[PDB]
């Protein structure tokens, strides 16, 4: 690629700390590139905010951009903005995803959720636990949210200090060999007690084994999304690490406030910037107007218990291949593929001219300036209309390049769509109908194993349905509606690729999904091979 | 905030700086100068990592002064030091050429020294086997020499030989403790033979109330940091013979000889002889400088030698150490010698003055060379000229200050080297005729050394110090080799400075106004640093 180059300057030996750190690379030289370490813009985005702890600002564009630590070392400022480090309390209007959700009006909005279960070979101590908690929760304000109404109107309230942060469970499987369904069940339960009114957001149970023990975590997705997991990940490592040492828990300076977030995020969908997408939206809303997904079974408002889960896995050497050295032949990024491989997918399965995906992006756009949410936790997740096109799908060369060309045209990562459909004054939305209602959802979470496997702790074995997926079948009620008819939702964990199609029995066969996910896995691989051969 | 450790590397060098500075709980992000380390922290950190055999150059960790920046310069250990034992001719270095040099009257008699302390007594047995691995271990212990043909000759002894003498004292049954361990230590200090002996005396005072570890060497196999080796190998030593284990320390780093050896080369190479227009210019500059003397006395010995002291409290102490540097991005030394400008700016009419600097000598010089744990007489001397006459302001000094020790080409290891060691017809005109009347030797830091779990610095070190102050370490018809002697070290958390002078040269009062102005100048130095 470039051969090792070491750092010569302060800045740059900070970048290649940092940069070692959020990529699972042991030795970074300054020629090495972003990309090729398996860097995508959600480690752009932690590089960012382990920067803004050392008083150095950066912009995600400036990574990706100039990929190089030599390169970027020149973009480096000092931060001159210092960010609201007190208590956050009071009201913070919906952002578009919560408008989305709450206009959903789900059965059992409370078992909305997402969730993770981390392993420590040595035991975790509950009084360690329940001193980070504390401290996790007083800052990071956003997880003291509670959802309350005035007529009929959802007013989400940030809390302050002195209530009830999260609770706390602990239970003693020591003495028995059923922990896996144990942890299932006990898992379950907790999933079922989120109190939106009151009650904290955030479940914390400790299951003590004869061989280690396990740390549940469930969080409504109202008040966190996955950039914010690797957060709370992160700040629960350093501060077991901190009370182990003896030391003070201290976690990182806040970044802005999900509240302050959410106020400029108001205004912005009635600026120029967001109005001048409008001809764009509208051109995608004309194309897809028609377009509709078929089924095997024609019927009406599913839920959530008549879903079922098929997984693919990418074996660890064709996802190192993916994430590292497949971007270099077109210079795509890895959404351009994973889309090109969706794309030959429902070109092969179905008989359409052109299949509309709910895309998900992090969304954590440098939309505002002066904005800088790199390190806060809360749901930024954005969610957009993508038209793939599926007559053209050869020579392979062709649709990739059409496939990026696709991605590259789309404002600002799409996440303007949804500040137009649920923000922005009626009037200020030119003629959008908002009427394009994907059935396809398709989802990649991004890269966990640098957040999860730490010295102190690692992902479970028994993680089971909690998961940061949507996948996970505790995070939701079993009574709750199906919003898409084909949930596609992936994430690297443990080295792989796993990538699972959910859908609703009552609306598709079996066989139709096995036909759907073999066709993905062998054009994803075909794919990888013809980028990296 | 704390920030732990993350990867193995990160957590050796953790653990390093701890016992290295003596700090409990050290973060990945905490400033090496901040927590009060300076070179010789830094050659400890070295050595120590040494013995994990993983490789770190001193000006890493200088330059990228925390452990999660260090840690990216820290390599696998590729070259392995001679662990047998060595043996043979060990060509003289350069402060051994100058001693031999001064022909000092009994020569034999001029020794570092220290006392430890251990509440709980010191096993005999124990101590015995310890130093037996120490002087095993540590070859240039065993040195010794002769004259062949009118030329001193220093020879590398093998093992098999008399390592050390070994003294015991029961005064378990008599109050006079202190007047007992001070005479009888003066009394071993007068008994070493270059020709054959040890050079190391090791003398147990058992008391009432604890035991007492007298240790002297000869200066000519021993230093500084090589005193800091030793009480860290004791310690290992006798915690491994408490938990009943074998006594082993860590790897050897390169031999005297083989250090001595490529000295020899390094000191007609061009690297060396390209500093010879600076030193040519600094003797230049000071033929002009003559010290003041209350009176003017020829040959003065020891016996005539007087010390006066002045300690700085703990908390300027520390503040000196840890808080002062970050004003000026200073190094100690900037600091210690813009007092000394100072201190003769008040004390004396002079425009400049010209002071023997020391230092610890174990500078990068020599590509292959690792001395980071060897023990030997290391330490440099070089002539440093203080501008007397732009002392103010103070901010202006202290910059002036560090500008004139930057361009000292690597920190004066090579005037000494171009003196004694460097070929006659490669040495330029240069005249050494740049005589010491005024030295400056800050030896450094001690507590994390000599304070162990397992003993600690005795409170009757007495005339036993590791400075020239120590009235024991030199014979009182030892010739003073400078008119005024200023000796500093940290101990008891405290800067402690000694004032040595011969009381036929100088009145008390005329010291006591240059030590007191001392005093007064470091800590206007300090309040400044620190008040801004």
């Amino acid at each position: 690629q470039a051969a090792y180059h070491p750092p010569r300057t302060e800045t740059e030996s900070i970048l290649v700390s940092i940069w070692q750190n959020v990529l699972g690379i042991e030795k970074i030289g300054i020629r090495d590139n972003f990309y090729s370490l398996g860097g995508d813009s959600i480690q752009a985005i932690q590089v960012v905010a382990r920067l803004h702890s050392y008083q150095l600002k950066l912009e995600t564009k400036d990574l990706l951009n100039y990929p190089t630590i030599e390169q970027v070392a020149l973009f480096v400022k000092s931060t001159t903005r210092k960010s609201d480090q007190g208590i956050i309390a009071g009201n913070v209007p919906l952002t578009p995803i919560q408008k989305w959700f709450f206009g959903k009006n789900f059965t059992n909005t409370g078992h909305w959720n997402q969730s993770s279960v981390l392993y420590r070979p040595e035991g975790f101590d509950p009084k360690v636990i329940q001193s980070v908690m504390d401290k996790i929760i007083e800052h990071h304000d956003a997880l003291r949210m509670v959802y309350q109404h005035e007529n009929g109107n959802v007013v989400q309230h940030n809390r302050g200090l002195g209530g009830q942060l999260y609770d706390f469970f602990s239970y003693n499987l020591t003495a028995q060999p059923d922990v896996q369904q144990a942890i299932e069940a006990e898992t379950q339960r907790l999933h079922s007690s989120m109190n939106l009114q009151e009650g904290p957001l955030v479940k914390v149970a400790l299951f003590q084994t004869l061989h280690g023990d396990h740390l549940f975590l469930a969080i409504h997705h109202l008040v966190v999304d996955g950039i914010s997991w690797r957060i709370l990940f992160e700040d629960l490592a350093t501060g077991y690490a901190q009370a182990l040492a003896g030391q003070a828990i201290s976690l990182p300076e806040k970044t802005d406030s999900f509240q302050s977030w959410s106020q400029w995020l108001q205004e912005y969908a009635n600026e120029a910037d967001l109005l001048s997408e409008i001809p764009y939206w509208e051109s995608l809303e004309s194309q897809a107007k028609n377009v509709s997904l078929p089924k095997d079974y024609e019927v009406t408002d599913c839920k959530q218990k008549s879903v079922r889960n098929m997984r693919i896995r990418l074996h660890p050497e064709e996802t190192e291949q993916l994430l590292k050295h497949a971007n270099q032949a077109y210079q795509t990024e890895i959404n351009d593929l994973l889309l090109a491989a969706l794309g030959l997918a429902f070109a092969e399965w179905s008989k359409l001219a052109q299949i509309v995906i709910h895309l998900a992006g992090h969304g954590r756009e440098d939309i505002i300036e002066q904005a800088n949410v790199a390190r806060t936790v809360g749901w930024f997740t954005s969610q957009y209309p993508v038209l793939l096109d599926l007559k053209q799908t050869a020579p392979l060369s062709d649709y990739i390049k059409l496939t990026k060309e696709n991605m590259r045209k789309i404002p600002r990562k799409g996440i303007g769509y949804d500040i137009l459909k649920h923000v922005t004054l009626p009037e200020n939305r030119g003629s959008l109908s908002f009427r394009v209602q994907p059935e396809v959802t398709f989802n990649y979470l991004g890269q966990f194993d640098a957040d999860m496997r730490t010295e102190l702790f690692t992902r479970s074995p028994y993680s089971g349905g909690n998961t940061l997926g949507a996948d996970g079948k505790n995070n939701l009620s079993p009574e709750s509606e199906v919003y898409t008819a084909l949930n596609i939702t992936g994430l690297i964990e443990g080295g792989e690729l796993v990538l699972t199609f959910s859908y609703s029995s009552e609306q598709y066969r079996e066989e139709s999904i096995q036909q759907l996910s073999q066709s993905y896995q062998k054009h994803l691989l075909a794919i990888i091979a013809h980028c990296t051969e």
